[PDB]
């Protein structure tokens, strides 16, 4: 399965690395530049998963009301495959009625523009309805993984969502604020 | 199956957005620093993919005849889901009979590690021989991508190999040679 394969992929080759160190990184941006931020932010990794696997090539226009702020301090590679590669990582202000109403790292799942581009290539074998139905998998899978992982206790949380095709009234911004109060 | 998806996701995820700009990192390094290097290295990345999906952390010991030389001037991603992770790619001598016989730019390929790690977790429910069938067949769905990939069209070489089991008469520089010697 496609999706089983992408969800070990994107433990093994980004959240396993990524996450041990992620609360560190921001703890030290809490101190460094709470005089610049004048606010806190959150201590998770928020992991947007779109199962239409629609992914913007910046989230900062997905919806008007985030808007990035800064960078988490840089993490380097020390381990095969990302031996001296650089990792960043975003911050977001969440907006409410223009206002700021939460502050987040917050980034789209990678494996999920796989997954378009597997229903738009040819040659990948893949329709729209594998498509969706290896997105609900894939967030399954990863679920479980996380779910018993050493890495990823209590540092990553998954917002999954399906945008209703019918109304634009959806608030990409609403539904992360949902799980960010908490 | 997983080979497929994870096929897809490494040219999708890293090949297309690293393929267009390196043949012009290789120039300019080629041209900017040609009184240091007294030779040019090659135009192409090489891709090791051990099918035995042992990926070291350190690719310069892995043989005494494949040594660093040098990193290529970096490139900064700025696509979707990579704005500002910063990619670091070295550049190898290999010898032949205590000689400089070739010079290029090589790394091993990512999707083995997941390979590799799927075949020791219990809950990726996946056997060491499910491990070599996807070797194969990851390798084999590249180059089938490859080749009709228009990002892709002379700029990159996939070495894939069967290192004997136990016994060592295996050079991973002649291996290397062999390819890069047209
Ligand atoms: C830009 C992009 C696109 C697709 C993937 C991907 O499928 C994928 C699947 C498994 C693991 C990774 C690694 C990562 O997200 O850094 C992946 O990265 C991708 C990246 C970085
Ligand atoms: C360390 C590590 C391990 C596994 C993968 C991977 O399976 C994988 C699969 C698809 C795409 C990527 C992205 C990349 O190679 O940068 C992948 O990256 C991995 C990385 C960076």
């Amino acid at each position: 399965s496609v999706a089983h394969g992408l969800a070990w992929a994107y433990y093994i080759g980004y959240l396993r690395l990524i996450l041990p160190e992620l609360q560190a990184r921001i703890r030290t941006y809490n101190q460094h530049y709470n005089n610049l931020l004048r606010g806190a932010v959150s201590q998770r990794l928020y992991i947007l998963l779109p199962l239409d696997c629609g992914v913007p090539d910046n989230l900062s226009m997905a919806d008007p009301n985030i808007r990035f702020l800064d960078k988490l301090p840089q993490q380097t590679g020390d381990r095969a495959g990302i031996k001296d590669r650089v990792y960043s990582n975003s911050i977001y202000e969440l907006l409410e009625n223009g206002q700021r109403a939460g502050t987040c790292v917050l980034e789209y799942a990678t494996p999920l523009i796989t997954l378009f581009a597997m229903s738009q290539y040819s040659q990948a074998g893949f329709s729209r309805e594998d498509r969706l139905e290896q997105a609900k998998l894939f967030c399954r899978t990863l679920e479980d993984i996380l779910a018993d992982a050493p890495e990823s206790q209590n540092n990553c949380r998954l917002i999954a969502y399906q945008e209703p095709a019918d109304d634009s009234s959806f608030s990409l911004s609403q539904e992360v604020l949902r799980h960010l109060r908490q």
